[PDB]
């Protein structure tokens, strides 16, 4: 009686990242998720009881599809060159949006963001050496500066 | 009669500033600010109609509580040596929560913060000149990923 209900927190989460992404958590609520999902409010409720709980839940997806946006492979210019290039696409744009959020007003800064920004620090770190942390957090300043437009 | 019109918006103004950074501006709200105050909420409405009548209203009173914080008569790297011993003070953290804040959410609280951050590159550029620009960017890099940690 277990294959039921993980059938449909899959097919919550499938819409929380959607609505996350083109309305952003501050605009998504528990009625469009309602909509988007034909599950009952109290449906969800069930899975969710606050809200903070869909953040919670959230894993992988988010910064796999972020990085793809990202030159690893050609030395730290190509990769933020990459990265200033990259803020142009809503996508993107959106991807940082969301945890740029998330982060400035989350107090228990859930993990899909944790993981997010140290995965980053890893990558960067291994692939380009000790400019790296600093380049990267660099591009962070240039890409919340560009949403203060 | 026309002073003690005053006297009551400079009551709540002194209540924002406050809870603006005790409780955040997120959290903070006509209730919160009536309590603090033994003004009514519609007492407060009636003079800020809209919440982000409160951070307009300012005018400049955070952003001298914030350069209280840093470094500007030592060279370039002393001042930005300042700024991060100092995001280990909350006061300090909480402002830039706050900008950080409207930077990323409602196109009312938006204003606000794209005229912030010209505040704070024409700060440092005034200072430091162009070799600054860099600098400041760098520092809401550290700044962000900081509010994770």
């Amino acid at each position: 009686s277990k294959e039921d209900t993980e059938i449909t927190i899959q097919k919550i989460m499938d819409a929380v990242v959607d609505q996350l992404l083109r309305l952003g958590y501050d605009k998504m609520s528990y009625t469009t998720l309602s909509q988007q999902t034909g599950v009952s409010r109290t449906g969800i409720s069930h899975h969710f009881p606050k809200k903070t709980d869909f953040t919670a839940a959230l894993d992988g997806r988010i910064f796999k599809m972020f990085i793809e946006h990202l030159e690893f492979e050609k030395g730290l210019d190509a990769f933020s060159q990459s990265w200033i290039k990259a803020l142009e696409d809503s996508e993107f744009l959106a991807i940082l949006r969301l945890l740029f959020h998330h982060i400035v007003t989350s107090e228990s800064a859930h993990e899909f963001a944790a993981n997010g920004i140290d995965r980053l620090y890893k990558m960067v770190e291994s692939q380009f050496g000790s400019g790296g942390d600093k380049e990267l957090e660099w591009l962070i300043g240039r890409s919340l500066i560009q949403m203060s437009k």
